[PDB]
């Protein structure tokens, strides 16, 4: 929700989401192909207002053998 979760943070939120498992950024991005249109919510944005978190984002940090729509 509305907490910027911005630089160092958001790649801390991330990182415990993923990043240490795993990962794959959706930066404003969507994958395989999608551009920078905020496809896949939009990392940047969805972390730096919206706070990317485990319940928010792992849907676009890696979504692999953990794969949630949050």
């Amino acid at each position: 929700g509305p907490e910027t979760l911005c630089g160092a943070e958001l790649v801390d939120a991330l990182q415990f989401v993923c990043g240490d498992r795993g990962f794959y950024f959706n930066k404003p991005t969507g994958y395989g192909s999608s551009s920078r249109r905020a496809p896949q919510t939009g990392i940047v944005d969805e972390c730096c207002f919206r706070s990317c978190d485990l319940r928010r984002l792992e849907m676009y940090c890696a979504p692999l053998k953990p794969a949630k729509s949050a």
